[PDB]
């Protein structure tokens, strides 16, 4: 069924109708209006047109995400235009000459494309998200990050950050109200106005960004599937092959622990000179068994989807075995290459899942305790539900750490970190210097799963709430589980604000960010109904 034709739409911007679905298909719309602006000036034309006709505009990147910040479930989108940035707003230029090398990218450029160009100039980023498909605008919007820390004794090379990609921004350009009309405006990192824009949840429309780059580096990625979970996730100072020891020795680490299994898949990244035992790779996405699944597994997933959640204790071990056998068969337990080739490992063809948990901001010395508390709690819960015949949990626990948006990493003049990034340092706790990402993944539609994600969100908020650690939702994942994600009204309208006014000055907090967003867009062109609840 055709949507109403928009009134007097700019004649040279082609409009087409497409479906929209979020990653888990928990948001599904049969029809939306879409266009692909050719230049930043065309986004300006779209915004002024929208203002004049009471339409809304949303930037559309790779759609590799879950939140309702583009379109909401069940929403009337008759007066909404989605502006695909990836078709044309994708230019990339490396700039070598200043206090630091930089790269200027259209907001629709993919992060893989950006860092591929950086590699040609012997440059790179230290803390990359796992999927390269992401648009840079979409990555910045949520403080996108990887699993990287420096090893003990490792210095941060000039230009690099172990925080979010949002910490690397030296300048950006956005569509902004000037008092009479929307126009392009450019902000430098030393401008107080920029900090809410560095992580903006799509409340602002970025057309281009410039980001610092450091030197590229070679990196090893070793996999282990032979460490029992209680050994890996042990209390502080324990014997054996512990998570904290890997972080000390190597810096970068991520564990994937399938449900009802004994041994995680642990990945450890070490900066280098190739180790004799490692296999050199020349491209990303080196885990072929995880981008493509065979028939016995897809049959289990099919049977789960058909109403058999009791397959979970068979499915977890089956996924572990595909991983163990696949790593061995393809000789991928010990690989080495440029940063991007070992840090990009999730292809867009990966199994569609939905996520809970979030971030714990704390001191580096407290990593073992945070992880041990979470994994012991999780294990007790999953076994508790199994004993009652209930299987709310059929995907892995995933755990990784990175750094925060440290001022020391920024090599241009700067007014500070992103205002509302989950990676923003806490001024009241200068010793808090890591973010621990504690995620749980599950098959969409699983009975009891969102109830459990609510149970977990409540537990994390209450448990990680003291002088040693605090909890922040991961913007890009599920949160405000009511029990469905993004539906607990108290969390959306009260507790997210509370999180982002805690421990920070009233001159640079959640309310500062809201004020800036409304100054830039008082007509609320760059909003939807969910945005209006979260950021009034
Ligand atoms: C399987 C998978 C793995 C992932 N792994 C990681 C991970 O390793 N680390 C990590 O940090 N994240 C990860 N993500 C989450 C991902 O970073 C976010 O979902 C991201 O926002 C998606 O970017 P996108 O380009 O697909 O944008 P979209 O999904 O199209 O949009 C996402 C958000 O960005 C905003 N946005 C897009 N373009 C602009 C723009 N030009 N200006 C202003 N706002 C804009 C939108 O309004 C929206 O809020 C993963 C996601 C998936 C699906
Ligand atoms: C690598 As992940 C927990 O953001 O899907
Ligand atoms: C309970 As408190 C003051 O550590 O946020
Ligand atoms: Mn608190
Ligand atoms: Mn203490």
């Amino acid at each position: 069924a055709p949507l109403p034709t928009p009134p007097n739409f700019p004649n040279d911007i082609a409009l087409f109708q497409q479906a929209y679905q979020n990653w888990s298909k928990e948001i599904m719309l049969d029809a939306t209006w879409v266009c692909s602006p050719k230049t930043p000036q065309d986004v300006v034309r779209l915004a002024n047109w929208a203002h004049e006709h009471d339409y809304k505009i949303r930037p559309r990147g790779a759609m590799a995400g879950w939140t309702p910040l583009t379109v909401e479930k069940g929403a009337n989108v008759e007066k909404v235009i989605l502006a695909d940035t990836m078709t044309h707003l994708n230019g990339i230029t490396v700039n070598t000459g200043g206090p630091v090398a930089t790269v200027t990218a259209g907001a629709g450029a993919s992060i893989e494309a950006i860092v591929t160009e950086l590699q040609k100039h012997d440059l790179g980023w230290a803390n990359l998200p796992a999927p390269g498909v992401l648009s840079i605008g979409g990555a910045l919007a949520v403080n996108a990050h990887g699993a990287a820390l420096p090893a003990v004794g490792q210095t941060t090379l000039p230009g690099h950050t172990y925080g979010s990609l949002s910490n690397l921004v030296t300048e950006l350009t956005a569509v902004v109200w000037n008092g009479t009309t929307y126009a392009l405006e450019t902000y430098q990192r030393n401008d107080p106005r920029i900090t809410p824009l560095l992580t903006n949840l799509g409340r602002c429309f970025l057309t281009s960004v410039t980001m610092q780059a450091g030197p590229n580096f070679r990196q090893r990625c070793q996999s282990y599937t032979d460490i029992p979970w209680r050994e890996l996730f042990a209390p502080k100072g324990a014997d054996g092959r512990t998570f904290e020891k890997f972080v000390a020795e190597s810096g970068g680490a991520e564990a994937i622990w399938y449900p009802f299994t004994e041994k995680p898949w642990m990945k450890v990244w070490t900066v280098s000179g190739k180790p004799p035992q490692a296999r050199e790779v020349s491209g990303p996405y080196n885990y072929i068994f995880s981008d493509n699944l065979p028939e016995p597994i897809t049959d289990m997933i099919g049977a789960i989807n058909a109403g058999n959640p009791g397959i979970a204790p068979l499915f977890g071990p089956a996924m572990y075995e595909i991983t163990k056998l696949g790593l061995a068969a393809t000789n991928a337990n010990d690989i080495w290459g440029w940063s991007k080739d070992v840090q990009f490992y999730i292809k867009a063809t990966t199994l569609r899942l939905t996520e809970g948990g979030g971030a714990v901001v704390t001191s580096r010395a407290n990593i073992a305790t945070v992880i041990n508390d979470f994994t012991e709690w999780f294990h007790e819960r999953i076994e508790f539900y199994r004993a009652k015949g209930e299987f709310p949990l059929n995907g892995p626990v995933e755990i990784r750490c990175c750094g925060l948006d440290q001022a020391a990493d920024v090599k241009v003049p700067s007014v500070g970190p992103p205002t509302i990034s989950a990676t923003r340092p806490r001024p009241d706790h200068p010793d808090w210097d890591v973010a621990i990402w504690l995620n749980v993944l599950g098959v969409p539609g699983t009975p009891g799963m969102f109830e459990f994600y609510r149970e977990m969100e409540q537990w994390m908020r209450s448990h990680y709430n003291n002088d040693d650690a605090t909890f922040r939702p991961e913007w890009s994942k599920g949160w405000a589980f009511g029990p469905d994600p993004y539906t607990d009204n108290d969390i959306v309208t009260n507790k997210m604000r509370a999180t982002y006014i805690e421990g920070v000055p009233t001159t640079e907090n959640w309310d500062t960010a809201r004020a800036r967003y409304n100054q830039i867009d008082p007509h609320r062109v760059f909003t939807n109904g969910f945005m209006d609840k979260l950021l009034p």
